[PDB]
C-alpha cells in the first residue's frame, strides 16, 4: 500500500512511520513546508502509525532529538514516538478490509487529515487548534498538548483495568476533534476501507 505524506504546515516536520517493532519504509524523513513523501507499507501490516515530529535536530548519522514525537533519537524511526503525537493509525488487509483512524490517546502536536486516495470509504480529520486551546495541566512545554494518561498516570486515564469512562480531559480532545479517538474506550471512529486501499496523510490540512 502506498501512503503519500504531505506537509501543508508552514513549518518543517519530520514524518515518522512505524509498526512499533520496526520501521515502515525508511521510518522517517524531513518534510519542509509543502513537501511530499511517498512510502510503501507492506500488505497485512497491523498496528502501523504515521505521525509528525517537531523541532528536531539530527547529526550526520541520523541521531538527535525532537521536541514532540521523538523515536529514540533516530531520524529513521523503528519504534513509536514520545507523546504528544497526533496519530494516523492503520491495520491493513485484515480479513479483506483495511481499518484506519486518527487518535489523540497519545496527545496532539500537529493537525492532520488521513484520507483514502482510492474508492470505497471516507477520510478522517483532526485539525482544530488543540494546542492553542489545551488545558493548562496538559500543555507540553516542548510543544503540544499531552493526553491525561501521559501526564497523570492513573488507571482511569490509561484504561489500565479495561473499565474506564470518558473524563474531563478526554472530552476536551473529543469536543475539538469528534472524529478522533479521545480515550481507549471511546466509541470507535475507525473507518473501514476496502482491503489494499491507498492513502494520504496531510499535516496542517487547513493551512
Amino acid at each position: 500500500a502506498t501512503f503519500e505524506i504531505v506537509n501543508r504546515c508552514s513549518y518543517t516536520v519530520w514524518a515518522a512511520a512505524s509498526k512499533g517493532d520496526a520501521a515502515l519504509d525508511a521510518g522517517g524523513r524531513q518534510l519542509n513546508s509543502g513537501e511530499s513523501w511517498t512510502i510503501n507499507v507492506e500488505p497485512g501490516t497491523n498496528g502501523g502509525k504515521i505521525w509528525a515530529r517537531t523541532d528536531c535536530y539530527f547529526d550526520d548519522s541520523g541521531s538527535g532529538i525532537c521536541k514532540t514525537g521523538d523515536c529514540g533519537g533516530l531520524l529513521r524511526c523503528k519504534r513509536f514516538g514520545r507523546p504528544p503525537t497526533t496519530l494516523a493509525e492503520f491495520s491493513l488487509n485484515q480479513y479483506g478490509k483495511d481499518y484506519i483512524d486518527i487518535s489523540n490517546i497519545k496527545g496532539f502536536n500537529v493537525p492532520m487529515n488521513f484520507s483514502p486516495t482510492t474508492r470505497g470509504c471516507r477520510g478522517v480529520r483532526c485539525a482544530a487548534d488543540i494546542v492553542g486551546q489545551c488545558p493548562a495541566k496538559l500543555k507540553a512545554p516542548g510543544g503540544g498538548c499531552n493526553d491525561a494518561c501521559t501526564v497523570f498516570q492513573t488507571s482511569e486515564y490509561c484504561c489500565t483495568t479495561g473499565k474506564c469512562g470518558p473524563t474531563e480531559y478526554s472530552r476536551f480532545f473529543k469536543r475539538l476533534c469528534p472524529d478522533a479517538f479521545s480515550y481507549v474506550l471511546d466509541k470507535p471512529t475507525t473507518v473501514t476501507c476496502p482491503g489494499s486501499s491507498n492513502y494520504r496523510v496531510t499535516f496542517c490540512p487547513t493551512a
